[PDB]
């Protein structure tokens, strides 16, 4: 997690934002923020039913719930989505019996006002497992070659070993770094 | 913090103690942490699989892990056991399904010589559901009383309001200063 910092140490311009990692549960999205190596995790429960886990790097933080089945149900989701500019959606690939319902939580996100310009990664996690859906049908399932509008890319991870985590992060470095 | 700060105040210095929490998932301990209001809640994960929560006030640090897992007492866990003091395992009182189960879990721990000389608090929690069982039906369904040559207490809470936190800890912070 030093090649890590090396991404966001170039962001470090001290107006702090926020990149969402969000998907179903046992997605693997603790996982990866503990590999990240940027800080400790750290959980606050919002409000009753709403478990919020954070690692703050400098002026940037990641900030990462789970979706699916809307808690008590309270969103203040919204004084969340204000400074992100980063939306890191992760997928099991190898559930293709809730696949469906995390394109339906995906779809609501980005229906989402505040996360117009958020820019989307996609994780297609737990590929050493092996049903585990290709990164070709997770964008095919989750309707992502449909997305005009909206700058996105999906990787292939194995969280576990920490296969694709530098790749698409690189990448979603890039995005911040080249607009504003 | 503020009020359990003190209960936790005499077992002060040089000791380094663990309390253990443990319990299956959803039974409300990431709650009774948050509630407890001594230190951020950081999550680590020692080995694949296994998410460790965990709040250091001083030399007293609570430790949480679900049980439950599909099965296993992992060589890792009796590392934890070793300056384990105090033992609270938490109860969901409405899971009516998954009781017995709790109980095996419980029956399993406490069968570690490790754990031997452990104080044990039983937290029944989410008695503000209507069909939530007792703290008497729960001393049944988990066999509280064949129990020998174990100190233990039974506490029904709600993790939410926070009914109930302070006298299973109460009786608990005795047990570990005044016996033991
Ligand atoms: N095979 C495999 N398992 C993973 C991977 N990433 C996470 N897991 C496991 O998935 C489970 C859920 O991970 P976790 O980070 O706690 O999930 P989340 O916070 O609920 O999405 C844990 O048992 C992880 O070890 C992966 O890429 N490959
Ligand atoms: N109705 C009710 N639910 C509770 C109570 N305490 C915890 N919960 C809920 O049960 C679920 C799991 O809580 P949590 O702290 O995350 O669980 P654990 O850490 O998996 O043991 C959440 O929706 C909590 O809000 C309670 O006392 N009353
Ligand atoms: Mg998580
Ligand atoms: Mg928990």
């Amino acid at each position: 997690g030093n090649i890590f910092a090396n991404l966001f140490k170039g962001l470090f311009g001290k107006k702090e934002m926020r990149i969402l990692m969000v998907g179903l549960d046992a997605a693997g999205k603790t996982t990866i923020l503990y590999k990240l190596k940027l800080g400790e995790i750290v959980t606050t429960i919002p409000t009753i039913g709403f478990n919020v886990e954070t690692v703050e790097y400098k002026n940037i933080s990641f900030t990462v719930w789970d979706v699916g089945g809307q808690d008590k149900i309270r969103p203040l989701w919204r004084h969340y989505f204000q400074n992100t500019q980063g939306l890191i959606f992760v997928v099991d690939s190898n559930d293709r019996e809730r696949v469906n319902e995390a394109r339906e939580e995906l779809m609501r996100m980005l229906a989402e006002d505040e996360l117009r310009d958020a820019v989307l990664l996609v994780f297609a996690n737990k590929q050493d497992l092996p049903n585990a859906m290709n990164a070709a049908e997770i964008t095919d399932k989750l309707g992502l070659h449909s997305l005009r509008h909206r700058n996105w890319y999906i990787q292939a991870t194995c969280a576990t070993s920490g296969d694709g985590l530098y790749e698409g992060l690189d990448w979603l470095s890039n995005q911040l770094r080249n607009q504003k």
